[PDB]
């Protein structure tokens, strides 16, 4: 038997509510902008809207963006959140400030907020998602290893109702911030320009001299000599014949991946809500510049 997680948007809030939570972030990114070596709290903001999101299972319809449960201590405490709690702590002054949102709804739109203040493409948002209690918190587990190969990662996400091009989609956010030893035994960046949200993770793959590596922490990893570094997940994309030719098309056209990103990830927000027919549209918020702020 499977829950039904239906959207409630916060009281009497419209789109120039949200939008005024996205301006606070927006502003707030671009002020503290000297976390983790000036790359910015962009990247952490993206990762955690994806591991909040990315506990659902579709088969029982529990996890996913809907709860906001990543504040309960089991979820903000799983090993796999390593170092989310930065981005978590960037939220709470937001919060405060707007204490109305539902944490689920903050989560998710810092993640869309992150990726259109970094000069990725447009993310349509919808609101709705409802704070449910500490009992309905998942269990530690249900986010993935980094260690394994293409036929866990097309495993691992068909648990989220992701296919083939879905999938090499996503892990494009690999663009963006880096991995850090302490956090999940991993250390480097995947590129140069890692707050600039663009196609350069599928670039980089296929064009650099990837040599497997151990790392301090005596974990395999894929290293270059240009300084970057590839999970063995992220490098079994072009190990895989089918994701080889979605990487190759990734790399050979920006605007397909960026509308392909943003379905993609506004799909995985979405995951197991319920939307009922008079809910609103989608929200596509302006950017600050688009804005003059
Ligand atoms: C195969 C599945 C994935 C694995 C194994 C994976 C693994 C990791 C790891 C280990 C980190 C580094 C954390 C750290 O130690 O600092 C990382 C970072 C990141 N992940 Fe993935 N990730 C996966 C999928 C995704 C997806 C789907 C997204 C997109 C929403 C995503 C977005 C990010 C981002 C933005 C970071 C950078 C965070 C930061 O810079 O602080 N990851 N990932």
């Amino acid at each position: 038997t499977p829950l039904v997680h239906v959207a409630s948007v916060e009281k009497g809030r419209s789109y120039e509510d949200f939008q005024k939570v996205y301006n606070a972030i927006a502003l707030k990114l671009r002020e503290d902008d000297e976390y983790d070596n000036y790359i910015g709290y962009g990247p952490v903001l993206v990762r955690l809207a994806w591991h909040t999101s990315g506990t659902w299972d579709k088969h029982d319809n529990t996890g996913g963006s809907y709860g906001g449960t990543y504040r309960f201590k089991k979820e903000f405490n799983d090993p796999s959140n390593a170092g989310l709690q930065n981005g978590f702590k960037f939220l709470e002054p937001i919060h405060k400030e707007f204490p109305w949102i539902s944490s689920g709804d903050l989560f998710s739109l810092g993640g869309v907020t992150a990726v259109q203040e970094m000069q990725g493409p447009k993310i349509p948002w919808r609101c709705g998602r409802v704070d449910t209690p500490e009992d309905t918190t998942p269990d530690n587990g249900r986010l993935p290893d980094a260690d394994k190969d293409a036929d866990y990662v097309r495993t691992f996400f068909q648990r989220l109702n992701m296919n083939d091009r879905e999938v090499v989609a996503l892990m494009g956010a690999h663009a963006l911030g880096k991995t850090h030893l302490k956090n999940s035994g991993y250390e480097g960046p995947w590129g140069a320009a890692n707050n600039v949200f663009t196609n350069e993770f599928y670039l980089n793959l296929l064009n650099e001299d990837w040599k497997l590596e151990k790392n301090d922490a005596n974990n395999e990893q894929w290293d270059s000599k240009s300084g970057y570094m590839m999970l063995p997940t992220d490098y079994s994309l072009i190990q895989d014949p089918k994701y080889l030719s979605i990487v190759k098309e990734y790399a050979n056209d920006q605007d397909k991946f960026f509308k392909d990103f943003s379905k993609a990830f506004e799909k995985l927000l979405e995951n197991g809500i319920t939307f009922p027919k008079d809910a609103p549209s989608p929200f596509i918020f302006k950017t600050l510049e688009e804005q003059g702020l």
